[PDB]
């Protein structure tokens, strides 16, 4: 039995609020296609309990969830079942990775971001454009896999949240991480950031280190194609100042029934074995993130992008 | 898959908010004993849905019910598993009886009534007695078996409902019923109630139709013991103006054998000594409870109590 329990009361709401939309969804039909409507919808719960249930959830919150039936698809178009979803949600609390914060589901599936208003309202700008693409390329993509979006309040606080597929592995640990954006200006890590012992690297410390990505020719066509065409939706929509999250697995140091640098390829979709020559064994996570700002919000939408790729390109 | 739907969007409201109710509960620790502030407890939610879901339920409700970790222990002590209860109040709709409303779910176990908020704020004034009278006599009354309590709003609506056992059988039907008081005054089926058929007829339709009610010994023995009880539990409370609810089955008129009903469903009936001149199962319970204090609540229960001994 689950009490969806947190010192922190944003993550009650949070694993309270998911529980209720995938409840309330198994009490839709499931539509033969979404329709305009849909990508307008919304719904609001707002509970205040007295003297009740007052050890394990806050007595008083909402739970906003956009657009639930488009999100429901989403999660069908990209292998997820909702019951699986919920579960990796709600049986254990999702954990913080240490504004821009996140969490992580507690199988390590799936990331929680918190993202502004204005992020909001620029996803519903882009959300039937959106479900069109992820239509088109048969849910195979770089960009990140949107799953639910919501809005909660607790303690005086509101905070928004979009939980999308962890670009890295749920079993394989990743012991090098890069942002990327093909932008050369203040592209690297601080030495804050490079103190803790996961920092993200940046532009200038992928070149300045030395780093290579060791993959075949055969994927890196695959790997370019695919990026090319993601990037050029972002940027139709005028998106700019996204980048690719690069995170490296070591198979033979993380050694100190799936064989050792073995994953699945669905459920870790954005992995990319080495190839036969590198000098380790390594695994390759890569994915499009931080779509969200939009241009009129110096480099326009179509010059991000051909240096975004032009850079990309250049690295491998 | 369950929609709620209903034609009466009141319904489809009760229908979600008891299935929401006993979901949220089973995230909730049954307690080892209730304590004071679960009998002053409530569960209020408000849903808001803009374009979402709008073909099964309102786009706008409140659920909110009261006392939720008491009624539960209710539940448990009348015998009642908390997904069984679920299911009869949502896997279909429950149906109007057809002023004073009662629904009866769709596999007849419950009766759903619209309450007073007066007679709300009577429901929390007793409920502690209620329960720990419940708790004292195992669960074993006459009294209503008081399962749920929700308020429900639509937009522009707002009623209050109590959940309770089924005085009659859940299978075995009713061919009379009556409504009993212990008069002094005069209790008389109206001509438009009397023109149904299944009218509520009262004490001189009782007494003037010649009503006998056929119970061996040890049944009435039984039966009156706990009536005493029960009404004396009424009276310390300053309730008055209940009646006893009396339904009969014809057993050779309607038609588990014949006249055969499941005690541990059915808890209200008592079958007809054996001598009886036509075989009858009787379902008899006090209801009407929540009428707070001319007739004082002693003289009352005493009336009360000497009319039913006086028909047995
Ligand atoms: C909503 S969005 O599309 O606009 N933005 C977005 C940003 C990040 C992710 C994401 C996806 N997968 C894994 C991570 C974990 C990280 S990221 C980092 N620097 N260190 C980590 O551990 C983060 C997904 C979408
Ligand atoms: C909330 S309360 O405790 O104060 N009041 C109360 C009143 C009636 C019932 C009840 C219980 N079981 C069956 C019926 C059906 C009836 S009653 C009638 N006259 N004709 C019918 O079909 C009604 C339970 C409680």
């Amino acid at each position: 039995n689950l009490y969806f329990q947190s010192m922190d009361p944003l993550l009650s709401v949070l694993m309270w609020g998911v529980n209720h939309s995938i409840n309330e969804l198994s009490h839709v039909q499931i539509p033969v296609m979404l329709m305009p409507d849909d990508f307008k919808a919304y719904s609001k719960i707002k509970v205040d309990n007295h003297l009740f249930n007052k050890e394990n959830m806050p007595s008083h919150f909402k739970f906003k969830e956009y657009c639930p039936m488009v999100f429901r698809n989403l999660r069908e178009r990209f292998g997820i079942d909702d019951q699986d979803f919920q579960n990796s949600l709600t049986r254990s609390a999702p954990l913080p990775n240490d504004g821009a914060r996140f969490h992580t589901s507690y199988d390590k599936r799936y990331i929680i971001k918190t993202i502004t208003s204005e992020d909001v309202a620029e996803m519903h700008n882009i959300l039937k454009k959106y479900h069109q693409y992820i239509v088109e390329c048969h849910g195979i993509t770089l960009l990140p896999q949107f799953l639910g979006m919501y809005r909660l309040n607790v303690d005086g606080v509101e905070i928004y949240v979009i939980v999308t597929r962890n670009v890295f592995s749920h079993r394989l640990s990743v012991y090098r991480k890069y942002d990327l954006k093909g932008s050369t200006v203040a592209r690297e890590a601080s030495d804050k950031e490079k103190a803790k012992e996961l920092p993200t690297l940046k532009d200038n410390d992928f070149i300045n280190e030395g780093q290579k990505i060791y993959i075949d020719d055969n994927n890196k066509k695959v790997f370019l194609e695919k990026l090319k065409k993601d990037v050029e939706f972002l940027a139709q929509l005028k998106l700019m100042d996204y980048s690719l999250l690069v995170g490296i697995h070591d198979v033979e140091r993380a050694e100190q029934p799936l064989a050792p640098g073995e994953f699945d390829p669905n459920i870790d979709v954005y992995g990319i074995k080495c190839h036969e020559n590198s000098p380790r064994k390594e695994v390759y996570f890569m994915a499009i993130i931080d779509i969200l700002t939009h241009y009129d919000a110096t480099v326009n939408p179509e010059q991000y992008s051909k240096r975004f790729l032009d850079f990309i390109g250049h690295i491998l």
